[PDB]
């Protein structure tokens, strides 16, 4: 699988998602002084991210463009080990790269903290693991729908649906955290900006999240018809 | 029916749905006082809301996430009266355990009334319960139409559909009531905060709604094939 | 044509959607002194009502809810002349009616003028009457491609995009006029408010918009290959 | 292929298509006093601009409406190089016309620079240059995804998707640049406001992105199976 050359597209399309998503999203979400965005409009900008990458690179990697959601595939066995680990390591990678090239085109009056994830309104750090728990879960139920084989007879809009399932989530998440909802968004301008305030809040929220809607879709909501045997084919690197 | 295993999932899914449906669109909702949202920020919340539900769990429980569409689709004899004895159940339960999440994670200070629906703009009782008459009209004709059989040929859009279909109430309801347009929506904040101002509004006037909505599409503007025989066994628990 | 009673059911859903697309579009452009909408808002909401109702009834009478669309499609010989004047007819009162039971539930203070279309930052009536030339241009060509039986092939999101495209509009003809590109939806608050300011405008706009936008897509861009008898024929009320 | 009736008909769309993106575009991009359009409602505006005129004229000549995407498309061998020069004089004739009837409509006190594209919030020409980079590679790569025939399994939302992607990208270059992405979009009111200052941003910008893009998704990311003669026979008008 490893020395496949589609394999190796789909680990520079996760690296260049995460870029595009952080680019596109983090700068968006800037403090601009002259129109400083609301909380739709940044969640739109994020929410839109998501949905232009997955039409543009989803059917080249599956467009994760999230740690959270390619766990939540390793999870329900939709993606193998080794494929989950270079996709976050293109996921990691890409979101830092994407956050140091708008630190370096965005004014330095404007950067400021790069819009790095933070406990706002006066949340603590256990009620915001909690929001993320949630905000994570619906991106991955909405993921999975639409990425399900088994709803073939509706296609529907898998690029739109998933795009503002994480334009809903930054409506409720901004207003408390930023709304993460994604660790490689929440470690690009934490690495660049240096700011690690609460950050494991933007990693075990999501994380659990997409673990616990991931453990909802593929065995408690719609169970598919894998085996044993083909879940550990899957998962251990077999075609 | 109610032995059935997919039932179970069903009712889970519609429980969990009115449990993210108000998580997520009565936090968007709240007096935030950093970035108070928008008529349009609140009109997507609970429009993506539905949209991201439906999308999600559409092909498990159908996605009423609502008692109206619920009661609409048993009027539309879409459902039978077991289900929608339990998804109603289902839907009211997961509101309150939504809204009773949503009040545990915001701080004290931003709660306030926890957006029940109320009465605003000097609106009456007698208007207001004219408005989600209406709110929940359009609603149940989209829903209808989006999960029509008969509407094959062109599958569309129908989780953004009847998501937008929300979305649009909700830019005309936040006016006059905060756009109830779901007796669990409205019940959710109200049992937790005690606000129980003018609530007969938020119940009558969605259920005649969808039941108006239910009678023009199944029985004026777009009548089935279904016999009085067919109609009596979909209610009455027979498959 | 005339005794057949799916045409009756399509008159009556030409008179329920203008009836709901004026009561949810001008109630949401309305000068609420608490949360004034902004034009993104009143765009989505007359962007998302057409969307809202070409789902919902766009399989029972094509959704024209317009009296521009619907003298377009006349144009276009894709409805009869018994057919558009029926549905102009149900049009019209559908209008009025959803601008009477508006301003039936509108408190005293915040209906005012009803949302009337009148022209705006000192914009003359010729620089006024060309925009609607454009705004209703664009929107008849979306409706015709969306609504297009030869592009089979791509359903798309005929919905949707129709929606959208009166939200295009809106974004643009809010400033001119308010984006009238409708006469049902200007001589809705127009007949209850007596305010018949340069009403001509948005009469004369849309209609020459509309018509040069069919004579453009029928003619010009996507011709069909309907015949001179066959185009007689679909108009003179011939099945 | 110049003789041929339906690419004289692809030439007059993308001239009325670059005519009303330009005309619904910048009208709402510029300086209304009374209510001063938002970065979200820009965003929308030239968003559902391109996504209304994808769903109208797509099916007729492609629907590029932009120089950098029909030099994408003549890289990537999608069009020929005769094709490819009369789409970018039809874009560019028709963004000037679209700007001059969008100049001769709206008042005198309003048009001020007819909203240019400028280095706004002190961003320099070489961190704008870099922002259009990127701007138009997110397009190129939506573009060239949805209107791809190996994706035939999924047709999705070529006309919403394409549309949302250039949403996207001015919920983010409005800060920088006002979002060019279009060299004929940024040349219309430069031409007619006479206002050239560092036009070369938004020429090299989306040019040199629109090329990686285009060489992202054809060889890079998804390379088809067109052969070295099969290219070269798109390219030099051979059918």
């Amino acid at each position: 699988e490893l020395r496949s050359i589609a394999f190796s597209r789909a680990v520079f399309a996760e690296f260049l998602a995460t870029l595009l998503f952080v680019f596109f999203g983090l700068g968006s979400a800037l403090n601009w002084p002259q129109a400083l965005p609301s909380v739709l409009q940044i969640a739109m900008a994020f929410g839109l991210g998501i949905g232009t990458l997955v039409q543009a690179l989803g059917h080249i990697s599956g467009a994760h463009i999230n740690p959270a959601v390619t766990v939540a595939c390793l999870v329900g066995c939709h993606v193998s080990v080794l494929r989950a680990a270079f996709y976050v390591a293109a996921q990691l990678l890409g979101a830092v790269a994407g956050a140091a090239l708008l630190h370096e085109i965005t004014p330095a009056d404007i950067r400021g903290d790069l819009a790095v994830n933070a406990l706002s309104n006066s949340t603590t750090a256990g009620q915001a693991v909690t929001v993320e728990l949630f905000l994570t879960l619906q991106l991955v139920l909405c993921i999975f729908a639409s990425t399900d084989e088994r709803r073939g007879e509706n296609p529907g809009t898998p690029a739109l649906s998933i795009g503002f399932s994480v334009a809903l989530g930054h409506l409720l998440g901004i207003h408390y955290t930023g709304c993460s909802m994604n660790p490689a968004r929440s470690l690009a301008p934490a690495v660049v900006t240096g700011k690690f305030d609460d950050h494991w809040v933007f990693w075990i929220g999501p994380l659990v999240g997409a673990i616990l809607g991931s453990l909802l879709y593929n065995y408690v909501l719609f169970p598919p018809a894998k085996s044993l045997s083909e879940r550990l084919a899957v998962l251990k690197g077999l075609e």
